[PDB]
């Protein structure tokens, strides 16, 4: 592998005094304890539980990283490391069982995120909270189908509020939700993550539900409850220097030839993926793109929460793993949508018209290493959508473990290591063109559950041993890390 | 009016020595003669004899500059003013008075093209000639709805070939069509211009036609006549060095403000103006935008035509006048298309958000002053669509004859003299800017009928005196061009 220069190697100073650096998890990937303290089952729960077969190495998170219990070894890797800040989510069944507030508040729940915050602060490492990370309270798929029914508004504003109430003296850094494109078309489109839901004739789970409407509806559910959750905490929490925002995942798209049928098929590519989350908290509606190619299958919002809806954000999370071609599909009588990413009329291509894979693999089955990708996203949101304070929520990339990974050989992550440096270098680029990015969190601060698979990939910058009590060592790349923040 | 200053005034040699200086006309706004030497019916005859009080000032073309008999005058003006090309069309139903093949050829009307073009190029001018300009025999309106079926294509293609038979040994540039935009969506979509068509509850002469679907088929039929006209032509007649392609009007499209809404708008309008017969041409089918938006009401070409089609041009006629701002609309539930140009989502603005018009007026309803205009669409015509050798085949504004024009006020066209100075100094900007550009057409060589509104406007560089028989006389403008032209 060709490694930076060391003339090019990113050092600290490359960045402000203020900007931040961390890294982050989330909470069904590492928590476990997963039916303990009182703690009701979530959609992954349910998922993994029933159909194990459909996680690649017939795993699951009942255990995961064990940072329930593991949390202190958690905030010492970080303080070891120098890291300013750390992003992890609240499980929504940990804090409310029953999904509701008439099912009781789970104090154990409560107690333990506290324990976790105080942990950080007493380190000098600020907390950046996600309030949802996929983990849906089962009870409320029991009750109305969870994100598929509006009712799931009003439950997540009450679990957001319990949030605020109990945390949000401490923490001033709230995220409603992470990825919620991947939320969506994946959950509710390919199916491949819980419920696993998608339309007859396409391979998942639960192959009766509708690929081409479902993701479309629960992106409008999240975003009305975004909204009304974002005017909660403007109106009662936000006092002096508390923000709120959400985090996006967003590839970058090339266009397949500087033609302008695929440079349309791009930003069409585009719209549907960042635009479908951003455009609605920038402007208050969905991409023109979108509606024009879906019609009605994408929901109106109404006049009030429209209001609320504009300008929804503090800060947008950017997390960034990679980029592909998009080339230009044409709208004829033989093309017919079965999946809600095809309403974009593009192809995304790994390999473009020169025969030549956009970068080099980095291990899994789709994270391609292309860092100018990230630039091309910062050059958008700070040209086309007003520049508004980002935070590189996300990066990262996973090492592939079958069995056969000693661990001596995880933990020289060399791949990782200059994949951190070399979207570190971009940064730098995009910052220096007046992008306003004020922090990077690596993704994973621990090697997790990888959802649909499983433990087959190491994303973390410590490694997590299975086989030795999910012992914490620092990789290479974290070692890099502690370097580099001076520790 | 403000005025160039003196040295920024064109010269001749700002353009190379191959480019070409000339003027333009149609035969229905200057022929006359309109029942004469075997002559059918047109659309326009038969639309200014059963709906005159459609054209403002209850006119028609029976006689127009009465050129039929006067076109020795149309060529002596040509010459003195030291032209190098002339556009003309050629009536259809003057050639084939039934319209089709088996009526019989008109030979008188035969004569009387070939009298004009021996006697341009005894004189050193070079013909430019357009097949059709919008007067469809009304004998295949009668027979078939003329070119709302398809039945229009063989009728068409057989009177090119005549016209190529006829003349092209010794005419060598030819243009199928002038402004298919102007045809389709004022003929069929607003009813403005014959056959006066259009959705009822639209006003216009014939309110049982349908707003959003005929223009559609019209320009489809066109688009199928031009590509079957081409394909002739390049097989029987093009030989060493034989040219044909077809003139577009492009309104310019400036986004209301410099916000991806209003851009994405103006993006739209183009599309729905210069891409709607252009990209056909260019890449063979219609731009996506005009598909995703309108769907089943366009047309798909077929295979074979398709492959006809693409590239079925040696240069591109820009006929330009004027731009406007286009302003984003919304996609909604309260949004109906009524016209196909609704189709684009965009409003098209005369003034902007700081209340300012575009450019001054410079007489007539719709011509604003907005030579910037050009240098945008030229640009793109360079850079988007592969800079395909390029004439501008019309440019020019009109003055307002209502009766108190007095010929010596009519003769000092300042407005125009300073209009096409204009024009000319963005149009070498434009090619030093490396766009192909080959020369300028002023629309008009003389004052017309300038349909709906009759002879209410001029727009020629020389004076037509319909009270003293028709007699022209050169404008200053003319005076300018001809001392430009060095003659
Ligand atoms: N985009 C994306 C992926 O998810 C996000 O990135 C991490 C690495 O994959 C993941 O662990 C994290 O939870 C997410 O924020 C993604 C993961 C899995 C599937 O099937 C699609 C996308
Ligand atoms: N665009 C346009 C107009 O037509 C073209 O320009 C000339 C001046 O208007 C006209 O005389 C010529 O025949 C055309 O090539 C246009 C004219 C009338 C209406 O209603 C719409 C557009």
């Amino acid at each position: 592998i060709h490694r930076l220069s060391p003339w090019e190697i990113p050092r600290r100073d490359w960045f402000p005094p203020s900007f931040l650096f961390g890294a982050a998890t989330s909470a069904y990937q590492i928590e476990g304890a997963w039916n303990e303290d009182g703690k009701g089952p979530s959609t992954w729960d349910h998922f993994c539980h029933n159909f194990p077969e459909w996680i690649v190495d017939r795993s699951n998170g009942d255990v995961a990283a064990d940072s329930y219990h593991m949390y202190a070894e958690d905030v010492r890797l970080l303080k070891e490391m120098g890291m300013d800040a750390y992003r992890f989510s609240i499980s929504w069944p940990r804090i409310l069982p029953k999904g509701t507030l008439a099912g009781g508040i789970n104090e154990k729940g409560v107690e333990y995120y506290n324990k976790l915050i105080d942990l950080l602060l007493e380190n000098g490492i600020e907390p950046y909270i996600t309030i949802f990370h996929w983990d849906t309270p089962q009870a409320l798929v029991e009750a109305y189908g969870g994100f598929l029914d509006e009712r799931i508004i009003k439950d997540y504003t009450d679990f957001a509020k319990v949030c605020f109430e109990k945390f949000g003296k401490t923490v001033k850094n709230w995220l409603t939700f992470n990825d919620p494109e991947t939320f969506c078309s994946v959950s509710y489109g390919t199916g491949v993550l819980a419920p696993g839901r998608c339309s007859p004739g396409v391979s998942c789970a639960v192959p009766t539900g509708n690929s081409l409407s479902e993701p479309y509806i629960v992106a409008h559910n999240l975003l009305r409850a975004h909204a009304e959750t974002v005017d909660i905490y403007n109106k009662y929490h936000k006092g002096a220097d508390g923000r709120i925002g959400l985090a996006l995942n967003v590839f970058g798209r090339v266009p397949y030839t500087n033609t302008f049928l695929d440079q349309q098929a791009q930003e069409r590519s585009m719209d549907k993926c960042l635009g479908w989350f951003l455009e609605p908290v920038v402007r208050g509606d969905y991409p023109f793109s979108m509606r024009v190619s879906a019609r009605d299958r994408v929901p109106y919002f109404k006049e009030k929460e429209q209001e609320k809806l504009v300008g929804s954000y503090d800060m947008i999370g950017i997390n960034y793993y990679t980029s592909t071609f998009s080339k230009h599909i044409d709208l004829s009588p033989n093309n017919s949508p079965v999946l809600n990413t095809d309403d974009a009329y593009a192809s995304q291509e790994t390999k473009g018209p020169d025969g030549n894979a956009i970068g080099p693999p980095t291990g899994n089955a789709w994270i391609n290493m292309y860092p100018k990708g990230l630039h091309d996203i910062l050059m958008t949101m700070k040209n086309k959508y007003g520049n508004p304070p980002m935070y590189i929520t996300e990066n990262g990339m996973g090492d592939i473990d079958k069995g056969d990974l000693p661990k001596p050989v995880a933990l020289e992550d060399h791949t990782r290591l200059d994949y951190i440096q070399r979207h570190l270098s971009v940064l730098k680029q995009s910052i220096d063109l007046g992008a306003d990015v004020r922090g990077y969190f690596a993704w994973s601060l621990l090697d997790n559950f990888e959802w649909s698979s499983g433990y087959t990939e190491r994303f973390g910058i410590v490694y997590v041993d299975r086989e030795n009590g999910c012992e914490r060592t620092m990789k290479r790349s974290a070692r890099w890390l502690q370097e580099f923040n001076g520790a």
